[PDB]
């Protein structure tokens, strides 16, 4: 955990490597331009994220990236409070020791891995322990005495858990959120992760992955690269499985294919799927026909709430970048004025999907929740807010507004409001509305909602009428007859294949090689129209869990004679459950 | 440890004085001891929120006693620094290093972050700690009468202290660093940025300072820093993708307004990161919809709080107040003389009630912001139900001590309307008896903001014990003119130029390596026709409703930012306003 990484390992965190570089590298090199303004370089970042983002990685990479010329750069690396032990003294000491070695040799950083445990926040009892500690840390960070070219690095799962007084500037100065990789740092930290592989994937694979691979952290997707390198492996040499002795193999041939990256994405679940909250993922390929034609028009709504494909300011990808490839240009009415003006845009986002009983709306939720990549999502369905046994419903809304106010970007997700309005306190809703309405109107914490056979009525004069939702009441109406018509011609499709087709494994006729120890499928077309038919006349003004259960039923028909050529049979049982 | 003198410290005056007393004048001037028998003040303990001047103070006392003269020695302890595993070691170190404050006459001694090195009392834990704070109190008790040991105490929470060490014999002085205010932030800038190469405009300094609420001098110093740093970014961009020296001059590399305004949207202030933001000003977009029933706001808080006046303490020191100020029948004169003024406060109160979403949100902000010296405690659903601990009697009972403690004080109660039914009728009764149990000298202002709140509440209803009789402001909807102004504002986006507006265009030639070393037409008829539909539009509307009709025309006129004929413009904004 000390070398052997470079800044060309990280994936998708561009802006914050140009900052570490302004505050550990550049003061180095070039110490007359920090000494023109009189100003100290800011020392001290606490990363923040979610699990598996690449906060260990970041600090490692700053550690042997800027000491490749003959400035070394000495790395001390502390586990979460590791450092405590059973007597009172050893706990402070040994900071003291760990910051004096930091200060003899000057340039050097120090990393406090989950510092949330060496730094508590200061409860009711149990004072002592880690007030000593945090008491002592406060004093030799930001002392009277010159710490030094000493550059603290701290990593937390949460920043809250931290103590006020060390995110303070001269300790913490700067706050760095690691999110969850986006498609594009996605695709670069799988390109990343299969470079040194001898047979390199094609580029389109990498994008389908990418794709795939919604809710993946960093650590997610190398766990996915050793799963289908794992399964390469045991595809290509089981026997290495059974002998005790080491078989000679040749690194050849072993070449990873898509069919062991798709075995590995059912062997690896991400953390998006440990949570309880609705995992943001894209429509099944099956229900796309039905819902999708009435998905874009959301979308389209979306598009005209959030300014989404409208981005001319706050484009903040990389502030450097910017710099770097865009150029400047009184100074009140050519700045202050068109800002507003462009903030001006967001009024009061809110959004209120309501269809019947059973539309897809655990899909159409999950969706939209997709299309917003870039925002920060917070799930106040009522899993989320009881699964912290600890916590009460109105302090977890607390704690998921004001997370959603930072990182402004946000979508408060509310799935299954005519639940979630009837199981939850009535003082808690008017908690959250009190919360909406003390936000400021160009604000973008979007408010989102599906709720199933939701009456008008409660949110014109019901406890849903202070959350402003006037014009922002989208009806998912029931799916139409093409849809329903595309739906069942992908099961037609299905019906009418040939037993070749459908993927029967293998029996194989010669047992692997020991190592060296060192008809006419006859189905008639108007049988196909006639099976159509019956589908689409059946299925009148049904919903969408509906057509998945017809759709299911008709696929067990249809998979029992997967093998029989004459479909003959299929078609008159399809055609009597249908009655 | 640098060579920081005292004019780098701004907006503490009066306790660099009383530190420059405390330091030389017991040295100096011996004899004025003997008259009275009464002994020079032995400790101060410094106490305020993070980044204020509690270490600048102590590194500028030390700087500042260090000359050819006369010599004062530093003895400085971390906080709990001094104790290990050894048991009664800690004591040894600690003896004889006040021994060495002894033997060298010349030294003072400071404790960073006291609540740690001693904490409170302790009920258990008869472990190492309390011995610590018992052989500190039986050595700084006394080993020298009128000595030349001076304890300098920091610390963030004083609570925390034991009170046994909080005593007219140690620790004399209790000194409160306050976040400082718009004329201490103005003197900050000014120190932080004056060895500038082009030094910034007192206008625009000020303009800092009224934006920058809630900055500590560490808050300031980092925003200066950001907008520096940001300033080498801009200028010389290449030296972020080298990994060897380049050669860039300064000289070019000036720090302009830009900067400045790119950093304070980066730069969250200390009293902010675990609260998320700080009461704003009001902002610019919807200020001819308020400000002008803003100001009346202001002039009542100014009438039943005297803020504009303060005739105690209103100059920069005391010391100053003797020096260019002279003294005036002083015993029954200044009593009924100090009586006199503090009659005018009776009872703050004042509750801002209006129509649903009419700007309430901005107008508490606002005067939360306006009301500087004030310690606001906020006792809204979101402060008092955060913790899954206390209860709502607990979290409004401490809230309430709280702003009892420091006197100008701001209970703030935003959506009372929300209020009155969230929060149980036990704990409206409890804080109305707290309320009821103080003087009428107190300065605690309780400020509430309500929609649509029926009198029936407030005159006979839960509210009527607060004291609502005569100090119910009514915010009304804003009338033709503000809306008209609001509006003007919004059309001089659509007479704005394509090539006027501030679209960043990219470089048609690439950075300069180093060293390695046409009219848009718009005819006024159609400008005076969208006027009037959109004065005629909203009509008796409410602030809410009046952004919502500001944003979506908005949304239409930057749609066609490119475009020079805006007819079409004209034509889709006429057709939303139907
Ligand atoms: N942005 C990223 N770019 C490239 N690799 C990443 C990124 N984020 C995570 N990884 C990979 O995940 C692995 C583990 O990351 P880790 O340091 O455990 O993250 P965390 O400390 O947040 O759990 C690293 O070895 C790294 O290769
Ligand atoms: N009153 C002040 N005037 C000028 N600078 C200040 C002031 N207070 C704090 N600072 C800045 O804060 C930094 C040190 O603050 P510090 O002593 O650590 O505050 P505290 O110890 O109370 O947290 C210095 O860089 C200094 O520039």
């Amino acid at each position: 955990v000390d070398m052997n990484v470079n800044f060309d390992d990280i994936g998708g965190l561009d802006n914050y490597i140009d900052q570490l570089k302004e505050m550990v590298a550049l003061p180095l090199l070039y110490p007359e331009l920090y000494q023109n303004f009189n100003i100290t370089p800011p020392r001290g970042v606490l990363f923040h994220g979610p699990p598996g983002t690449g906060k260990t990685l970041m600090a490692r990479a700053l550690a042997a990236s800027c000491s490749s010329d003959e400035r070394k750069i000495t790395f001390f690396m502390r586990k979460g409070a590791d450092i405590l032990s059973k007597w009172v003294g050893e706990a402070e000491r040994q900071l003291r020791l760990l910051f004096e070695e930091a200060k003899k040799h000057q340039p050097s950083i120090i990393f406090f891995d989950e510092i949330d445990g060496l730094a508590p926040v200061r409860s009711s009892k149990q004072e002592q322990i880690h007030a000593s500690i945090v008491s002592t840390l406060l004093a030799l960070m930001d002392g009277m005495d010159n710490r030094g070219q000493v550059i603290v690095i701290g990593a937390t799962n949460r920043p809250d858990a931290v103590d006020p007084a060390l995110r303070r500037p001269g300790r913490f100065d700067r706050e760095f959120y690691f999110p969850l990789p986006d498609v594009k740092a996605r695709f670069k930290i799988l390109q990343i992760q299969t470079r040194k592989w001898s047979s390199p994937l094609s580029t389109n694979f990498i994008d389908k992955l990418a794709f795939l691979t919604k809710g993946y952290g960093g650590a997610d997707l190398r766990s996915l690269c050793t799963e289908a390198a794992l399964i390469s492996i045991q595809r290509s040499f089981p026997q290495i499985y059974r002998s005790n002795d080491k078989l000679l193999v040749d690194p050849s041939k072993i070449k990873v294919k898509v069919s062991d990256f798709m075995l590995a994405l059912k062997k690896i679940v991400p953390s998006s799927a440990r949570s309880t909250g609705s995992s943001p993922q894209p429509l099944p390929e099956l229900i796309k026909p039905l819902l999708a034609d009435q998905l874009n028009n959301l979308k389209n709504k979306l598009d005209y709430m959030l300014n989404i494909k409208d981005t001319t300011f706050q484009r903040n990808t990389s502030l450097l970048q910017n710099f770097i490839d865009y150029e400047e240009y009184s100074s009140f009415r050519s700045y202050e004025f068109f800002e507003s003006m462009a903030e001006s845009q967001i009024c009061k986002p809110r959004l209120l999907i309501n269809g019947p009983k059973g539309n897809g709306q655990q899909y159409v939720g999950a969706a939209i929740l997709n299309y917003l990549e870039e925002f920060n999502v917070q799930n106040l369905d009522l899993a989320s807010l009881v699964s912290e046994s600890s916590r009460t419903i109105e302090a977890a809304v607390v704690q998921s507004f004001m997370e959603a106010k930072k990182r402004q970007p946000s979508v408060v997700f509310i799935p299954n409001l005519d639940i979630w309005i009837n199981t939850i306190p009535e003082n808690v809703i008017l908690v959250l509305s009190g919360l909406f309405r003390s936000l400021q109107s160009n604000e973008k914490i979007l408010l989102l909602c599906l709720a199933e056979n939701l009456d008008i009525s409660e949110v014109k004069n019901g406890i849903l009428s202070d959350f402003a939702f006037d014009k922002n009441i989208f009806q998912l109406h029931k799916p139409s007859k093409e849809n329903i018509t595309r739906y069942f011609s992908n099961l037609i499709e299905l019906l009418k294949t040939k037993p070749s087709d459908i993927p029967m494994k293998k029996r194989r006729v010669k047992p692997l090689p020991e190592l060296q120890k060192v008809k006419e499928l006859i189905l008639t077309p108007e049988q196909i129209k006639k099976v159509s038919a019956c589908l689409i006349e059946h299925c009148q003004n049904f919903t969408v869990s509906q057509l998945e259960d017809v759709h299911s039923s008709v696929a067990k028909i249809i998979w029992k004679s997967k093998s029989a050529w004459d479909k003959t049979g299929t078609v008159d049982e399809i055609i009597k459950f249908l009655s």
